[PDB]
C-alpha cells in the first residue's frame, strides 16, 4: 500500500548520456548506437540564438566543431545532420550500453520520467506529466537542454522528450526525438507563453481512487451524475472533458473499489464546487492531476 | 526552475539488485563485492513468521539452502551469516558491477532515493523521508523486501535503508545495511505501531530558505530568537525540536540569503503561531517538510554524481 510519485529506474539512460559543446555552448546528448542527439541550439552563439537561421549555421559547421565527451573518452564526429530542432552528431563508436530503444510521441496527460543532467552527468530523475497545454512543470536549470524523458516496457526504453527551454512562467518545453516540439513553441531566445493550461480529469479521478485504496473516503457521496452534466461543470472550472474512453479505462479502478466512474464524478463535481475545507487528499491541499489511470492501478493492485 | 521531489540516478544501484530464495520464500538483496546483504526472515516459512526464533531457525540451515539470483543466473552461496535483522551471503562471484559505496545511518528528517524492487528486478525510484517516528511514507506492495534506499555523494552511493514491514496504517518500516531497525519495530508477522509523528523543522526551514531565494518573502519578520526558546514553542505545534547539527546544515543557505538561522525560526514561529493569513509560500499554503537543505542546494544549484 501507500502511493507516490515514481520514476522508472533510470540505469538504461544514464549509460547513454554524453556531453557537447560547440564553441562556448554546452549542454548534454544522447548516445545511442552511432548517433548522438542533442538540442541543435548547442551550434548557436549568444548572438545567433536570437534568431537562428539554422540551416545556414549548420551549413557552416564542421564534424570538428563538435566536442563531444563520454565520461573521460572524447568520441570523434564523422558526420552531422539536423532533424527539425534535433541536432544529429554521427560518430566512430557505437555506445556499447545501447538499450532497446524506440522514439515515440507522448500525448497529453500521459507520464513519462525525466532524468535530469547536467555536462553530461546524470543529477537527478522524477516523473512529469504532458500538460494539456504541452508545457511541462520540471526542476531544469542551466545546462540541462538534452536531458531526456522515457517510459520502460519490459526491456524497451521509450524515448519521448527532449529537453530545450524554460518559458517566463516556470515550466518547461521541449521537442520529441524526432525535433518536433510539444505545443507552439520555437528554440529562438524569446520570451513565449504557452496555451490556457487545463487540469487532466481523467487523472483527478485516477487519483480519487487511489486515495480511497488508501482509505481517504471524506470526499465521497451518495450523489450520481450523468456524464454530460459532469462535463458541463468540469469545463466550467476549466477540467478536459471526460471521454467515454476515459470512463472506460478507469474501469479496473471502479471494480476493485466498487465504485462507478459516474459516482466518484459527483464527489469530483462536489470538491470543484465546495472546495476541500482545508482537508486533504493523500497529503495534498490541492487536487492532482499528474497521475495516470495505469500509474495508480500499477502501485494500487492488490492492496 | 521549478521544485519536484527529485531521486539520485539509481543504475549504480540497480546493477546490484538479485533475488533471494529460500524454499519457497523469495525476496531481494544487495550483491556489493562478493557478499550479499538481504532481510533475515527469507529463512521462514509463512508459520515460521509469526513468532520466529532467527537463531534457532538459521541453525538448520547451510550453504546450499540458499538460492540467490542474478536474473537467471545462480550465484552458489559459498558461506553465511546473520547480523542483526539482516542476513549476510558470500558468494563465489564478485559483483563487477559494484560502485564505490559505504554503509551509513541516517536522522529522521534525512531523506533518500528508494529503488522499489521485485524478485530482483527494480520496477521504480522515489524520493523519501525518514519521519520522525522512525517510519517512511513508502509505496510498496508484496514482495518489496530488500528493497534499499540510497543516497549518491560525489561517485559514492550510501546505502541507509533495507525494506521489511508495512504498518497497519500504511507506512513502511526497515534497518540500516547493518540489520538494526529505524525505530521500535521488530521482523516479526505482527500488527505493530509507530509512536506520534511530528513535522520536520529543519526541512521547514530549509523550505522557507528556498522561497525566499525565489524572491517570496513575505514571512520574514524583525524578530528573532533563541535556540531553545524556539524548541519549547515548536514542540507544542507537533515540530521537531532543531540539533546543533540541524543549525550547522542551514549554514549555506543562512549565508546565500543574509538570513540568520535563528532568525528564520523566529519567522517560523510567527507562521505557526498566527497561520497563514489565506497566503501561500512557493505557490503552496502548506508547509513542506521533506525537503532537506541539501535537497534544496541540489534542486537549487544543480549538483551532479
Ligand atoms: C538549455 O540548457 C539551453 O542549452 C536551456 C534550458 C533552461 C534554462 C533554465 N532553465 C531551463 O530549463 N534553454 C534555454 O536557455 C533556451 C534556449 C533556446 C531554446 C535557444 N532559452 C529559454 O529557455 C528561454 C529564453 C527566454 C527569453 O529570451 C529573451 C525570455 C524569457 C524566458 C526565456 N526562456
Ligand atoms: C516483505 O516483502 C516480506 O518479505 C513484506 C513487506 C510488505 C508487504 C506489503 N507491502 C510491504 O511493504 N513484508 C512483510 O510482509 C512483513 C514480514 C515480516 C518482516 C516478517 N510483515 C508485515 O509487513 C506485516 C505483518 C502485519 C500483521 O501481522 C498479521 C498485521 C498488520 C500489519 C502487518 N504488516
Amino acid at each position: 500500500s501507500g502511493f507516490r510519485k515514481m520514476a522508472f529506474p533510470c540505469g538504461k539512460v544514464e549509460g547513454c548520456m554524453v556531453q557537447v559543446t560547440c564553441g562556448t555552448t554546452t549542454l548534454n546528448g544522447l548516445w545511442l548506437d552511432d548517433v548522438v542527439y542533442c538540442p541543435r541550439h548547442v551550434i548557436c552563439t549568444s548572438e545567433d540564438m536570437l534568431n537562428p537561421n539554422y540551416e545556414d549555421l549548420l551549413i557552416r559547421k564542421s564534424n570538428h566543431n563538435f566536442l563531444v565527451q563520454a565520461g573521460n573518452v572524447q568520441l570523434r564526429v564523422i558526420g552531422h545532420s539536423m532533424q527539425n530542432c534535433v541536432l544529429k552528431l554521427k560518430v566512430d563508436t557505437a555506445n556499447p550500453k545501447t538499450p532497446k530503444y524506440k522514439f515515440v510521441r507522448i500525448q497529453p496527460g500521459q507520464t513519462f520520467s525525466v532524468l535530469a543532467c547536467y555536462n553530461g552527468s546524470p543529477s537527478g530523475v522524477y516523473q512529469c506529466a504532458m500538460r494539456p497545454n504541452f508545457t511541462i512543470k520540471g526542476s531544469f536549470l542551466n545546462g540541462s537542454c538534452g536531458s531526456v524523458g522515457f517510459n520502460i516496457d519490459y526491456d524497451c526504453v521509450s524515448f519521448c522528450y527532449m529537453h530545450h527551454m524554460e518559458l517566463p512562467t516556470g515550466v518547461h518545453a521541449g521537442t520529441d526525438l524526432e525535433g518536433n516540439f510539444y505545443g507552439p513553441f520555437v528554440d529562438r531566445q524569446t520570451a513565449q507563453a504557452a496555451g490556457t493550461d487545463t487540469t487532466i480529469t481523467v487523472n483527478v479521478l485516477a487519483w480519487l481512487y487511489a486515495a480511497v485504496i488508501n482509505g481517504d473516503r471524506w470526499f465521497l457521496n451518495r450523489f450520481t451524475t450523468t456524464l454530460n452534466d459532469f462535463n458541463l461543470v468540469a469545463m466550467k472550472y476549466n477540467y478536459e472533458p471526460l471521454t467515454q474512453d476515459h470512463v472506460d479505462i478507469l474501469g479496473p479502478l471502479s471494480a476493485q473499489t466498487g465504485i462507478a466512474v459516474l459516482d466518484m464524478c459527483a464527489s469530483l463535481k462536489e470538491l470543484l464546487q465546495n472546495g476541500m475545507n482545508g482537508r486533504t487528499i493523500l497529503g495534498s491541499a490541492l487536487l492532482e492531476d499528474e497521475f495516470t489511470p495505469f500509474d495508480v492501478v500499477r502501485q494500487c493492485s492488490g492492496v
